[PDB]
């Protein structure tokens, strides 16, 4: 089998993307962030605290045929942008782009932090990273590509993330139309979880790459770049006016400015961030101060191939027995 649908931003910056699911019978559409740095399926639902609901659509379990209660089980997350979500869960029927798992955990939410009600774009999320981050209690569940991996053609999901466009996940198969050149795979680690790997090196603009090696996570659910603190200076050190701003959290710049492009490496090969992908807009409305999208990882404790690099290329998420990474330009 294999299973392709559209992923579409939440708004004009691409702060996130939102894919639709097919949930329970007869199907309630939900829009969920497809997550790479997460192994959760939860949804906003009809036990969500009503005060912490505002504009999401819901699922609720009771008008599905095929929904069951996994008595006893509950689920608790909390996500590195500090936001977080709890409830308990039900078994049921998920279809994604033609792809149908029976017996999906869809984690229903009862609380959600306020970053989540305050987005009415998201519905929920759909982790993807590996089972071992699952959070259920007490009987780990598995996410939907793992439930689904045997049955798929090829045991692997690419994300193609589109920039200020849609964009497509597909499972189980390898759009060789969607992509240029050719796909460069890197080893994974599955220690943390993540789909973790090890860039080759980095440029700034026109400049010469610089072989290091930068170990970090491809994470659909991040928005930015986060990487070392020297990486990001000697980015930001080529935008005129470009700072550090402790007040707004991040290196900030003129609107006025240029962007330079921002290239990583893959084994020998190498992607390359348009400078354009990396403007973020006005810190508040009517600013000229704008929000860069690389960023530094000090402090989070890992660096993250968020969005921003990931929309510059075509990316295969393989799991096979041992798992890697494929990017290709696009």
């Amino acid at each position: 089998s294999t299973g392709s649908a559209t992923t579409t931003p939440i708004d004009s910056l691409d702060d996130a993307y939102i894919t639709p699911v097919q949930i329970g019978t007869p199907a309630q559409t939900l829009n969920l962030d497809f997550d790479t740095g997460s192994s959760d399926l939860w949804v906003f639902s009809s036990e969500t605290t009503a005060s912490e609901v505002d504009g999401q659509t819901i699922y609720t379990p009771s008008k599905s045929t095929t929904a069951k209660l996994l008595s006893g089980a509950t689920w608790s997350i909390s996500y590195g942008d500090g936001s977080s979500s709890s409830g308990d869960v039900y078994t049921d029927t998920v279809s994604v782009g033609g792809l149908t798992v029976t017996g999906q955990a869809v984690e229903s939410a009862k609380k959600v932090s306020s970053s989540f009600t305050e987005d009415s774009t998201i519905d929920g999320l759909l982790g993807l990273a590996f089972s071992t981050l699952n959070t259920v209690s007490p009987t780990q569940q598995k996410t939907f590509f793992d439930n689904a991996k045997a049955s798929l053609d090829s045991p692997v999901f690419t994300a193609d993330l589109g920039y200020h466009a849609p964009g497509t996940y597909n499972f189980g198969f390898i759009d060789t139309t969607a992509y240029t050149g050719s796909i460069t795979y890197t080893a994974v680690s599955t220690k943390q979880g993540f789909w973790e790997w090890t860039s080759t090196g980095y440029a700034v603009g026109s400049g010469t790459f610089k072989s290091t090696s930068i170990d970090g996570i491809a994470d659909t659910g991040t928005t930015l770049l986060y990487l070392p603190a020297t990486v990001v200076s000697a980015y930001w050190a080529q935008v005129s006016g470009a700072k550090s701003s402790s007040s707004v959290g991040g290196y900030v710049f003129p609107c006025s400015a240029t962007l330079p492009s921002f290239t990583f490496g893959v084994g020998s090969a190498r992607i390359v961030i348009p400078g354009d992908y990396i403007d973020f807009g006005p810190i508040s409305t009517g600013s000229s101060s704008c929000f860069g999208g690389i960023q530094s990882s000090a402090g989070i404790g890992i660096n993250i191939f968020g969005d921003v690099a990931l929309k510059a290329a075509f990316v295969v998420f393989n799991g096979a027995t041992t798992p890697t990474l494929g990017f290709a330009s696009k």
